[PDB]
Protein backbone atom coordinates (compact mmCIF):
# COMPACT_ATOMS: atom_id res chain seq x y z
CA UNK A 1 0.00 0.00 0.00
CA UNK A 2 1.14 3.46 -1.16
CA UNK A 3 1.92 5.98 1.85
CA UNK A 4 -0.31 8.23 -0.20
CA UNK A 5 -3.63 6.05 -0.20
CA UNK A 6 -3.39 5.20 3.80
CA UNK A 7 -3.69 8.86 4.07
CA UNK A 8 -7.28 9.05 2.69
CA UNK A 9 -8.26 6.27 5.41
CA UNK A 10 -7.66 9.12 7.64
CA UNK A 11 -9.51 11.34 5.65
CA UNK A 12 -13.07 9.00 5.68
CA UNK A 13 -13.94 5.56 5.90
CA UNK A 14 -15.93 5.30 2.81
CA UNK A 15 -12.02 5.63 1.29
CA UNK A 16 -11.09 2.64 3.53
CA UNK A 17 -13.64 0.98 2.09
CA UNK A 18 -13.81 2.49 -1.30
CA UNK A 19 -9.83 1.72 -1.62
CA UNK A 20 -8.87 -1.99 -3.11
CA UNK A 21 -6.41 -3.01 -0.78
CA UNK A 22 -8.36 -0.98 2.25
CA UNK A 23 -11.03 -3.73 1.96
CA UNK A 24 -8.71 -6.40 1.84
CA UNK A 25 -6.81 -4.64 5.35
CA UNK A 26 -10.22 -4.03 6.58
CA UNK A 27 -11.88 -7.21 5.88
CA UNK A 28 -8.76 -8.77 7.86
CA UNK A 29 -8.71 -6.01 10.55
CA UNK A 30 -12.78 -7.00 11.03
CA UNK A 31 -11.46 -10.46 11.49
CA UNK A 32 -9.71 -9.48 14.76
CA UNK A 33 -12.62 -8.00 16.05
CA UNK A 34 -15.10 -10.86 14.58
CA UNK A 35 -16.98 -8.01 13.55
CA UNK A 36 -16.79 -9.28 9.59
CA UNK A 37 -20.88 -9.34 10.15
CA UNK A 38 -20.51 -5.94 9.33
CA UNK A 39 -18.71 -5.81 6.02
CA UNK A 40 -21.12 -9.04 4.81
CA UNK A 41 -24.42 -6.55 6.15
CA UNK A 42 -22.38 -3.56 4.31
CA UNK A 43 -22.16 -5.58 0.60
CA UNK A 44 -26.11 -6.91 1.02
CA UNK A 45 -26.77 -3.18 2.29
CA UNK A 46 -25.20 -1.95 -1.10
CA UNK A 47 -27.44 -3.72 -3.18
CA UNK A 48 -30.14 -2.93 -1.12
CA UNK A 49 -29.22 1.04 -1.80
CA UNK A 50 -28.85 0.03 -5.63
CA UNK A 51 -32.34 -1.66 -6.20
CA UNK A 52 -35.15 1.53 -6.77
CA UNK A 53 -37.89 -0.61 -7.24
CA UNK A 54 -39.32 -1.21 -3.92
CA UNK A 55 -41.01 -3.99 -4.58
CA UNK A 56 -38.23 -6.25 -5.29
CA UNK A 57 -37.09 -4.88 -1.79
CA UNK A 58 -39.45 -6.78 0.00
CA UNK A 59 -38.29 -10.20 -0.91
CA UNK A 60 -34.62 -9.85 0.00
CA UNK A 61 -35.21 -7.58 2.67
CA UNK A 62 -37.24 -10.50 4.43
CA UNK A 63 -33.89 -12.97 3.88
CA UNK A 64 -31.50 -10.42 4.78
CA UNK A 65 -33.71 -9.51 8.33
CA UNK A 66 -34.43 -12.89 8.86
CA UNK A 67 -30.42 -13.18 8.02
CA UNK A 68 -29.24 -10.43 9.86
CA UNK A 69 -31.75 -8.75 11.96
CA UNK A 70 -33.32 -12.03 13.36
CA UNK A 71 -32.86 -12.29 17.27
CA UNK A 72 -31.92 -15.68 16.04
CA UNK A 73 -29.55 -14.59 13.48
CA UNK A 74 -26.46 -16.95 13.59
CA UNK A 75 -24.49 -13.60 13.27
CA UNK A 76 -26.58 -10.71 14.73
CA UNK A 77 -25.09 -7.60 13.65
CA UNK A 78 -24.40 -4.97 16.32
CA UNK A 79 -26.72 -2.33 16.04
CA UNK A 80 -29.20 -0.45 18.59
CA UNK A 81 -32.23 -1.93 19.89
CA UNK A 82 -34.61 0.53 17.88
CA UNK A 83 -32.75 0.22 14.87
CA UNK A 84 -33.76 -3.15 14.26
CA UNK A 85 -37.42 -2.89 15.23
CA UNK A 86 -37.16 0.34 12.84
CA UNK A 87 -36.35 -2.36 10.04
CA UNK A 88 -38.94 -4.84 11.17
CA UNK A 89 -41.40 -2.45 10.92
CA UNK A 90 -40.32 -1.29 7.49
CA UNK A 91 -40.75 -4.66 5.74
CA UNK A 92 -44.35 -3.82 6.24
CA UNK A 93 -43.52 -0.73 3.52
CA UNK A 94 -39.91 -1.28 2.04
CA UNK A 95 -38.87 1.82 0.56
CA UNK A 96 -35.14 3.04 -0.16
CA UNK A 97 -34.54 4.20 3.66
CA UNK A 98 -35.32 1.03 5.03
CA UNK A 99 -31.99 -0.05 5.75
CA UNK A 100 -29.94 2.79 4.75
CA UNK A 101 -30.52 3.77 8.79
CA UNK A 102 -28.99 0.80 9.74
CA UNK A 103 -26.11 1.29 7.08
CA UNK A 104 -25.50 4.60 8.84
CA UNK A 105 -25.19 2.70 12.30
CA UNK A 106 -22.66 0.45 11.15
CA UNK A 107 -20.51 3.55 8.98
CA UNK A 108 -20.62 5.45 12.90
CA UNK A 109 -19.97 1.70 14.59
CA UNK A 110 -16.64 1.00 12.60
CA UNK A 111 -16.12 4.70 12.47
CA UNK A 112 -16.49 4.88 16.19
CA UNK A 113 -13.88 2.15 16.66
CA UNK A 114 -12.71 0.69 13.57
CA UNK A 115 -11.00 4.13 12.84
CA UNK A 116 -9.54 4.88 15.97
CA UNK A 117 -7.91 1.51 16.26
CA UNK A 118 -6.87 1.28 12.93
CA UNK A 119 -5.03 4.75 13.08
CA UNK A 120 -3.69 2.89 16.25
CA UNK A 121 -3.55 -0.59 14.70
CA UNK A 122 -0.32 -2.22 13.72
CA UNK A 123 -0.90 -2.64 10.11
CA UNK A 124 -2.02 0.96 9.57
CA UNK A 125 1.24 1.70 11.81
CA UNK A 126 3.51 -0.53 9.69
CA UNK A 127 2.24 0.74 6.66
CA UNK A 128 2.36 4.30 7.76
CA UNK A 129 5.61 4.94 9.33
Amino acid sequence: VSQEEVKKWAESLENLINHECGLAAFKAFLKSEYSEENIDFWISCEEYKKIKSPSKLSPKAKKIYNEFISVQATKEVNLDSCTREETSRNMLEPTITCFDEAQKKIFNLMEKDSYRRFLKSRFYLDLTN
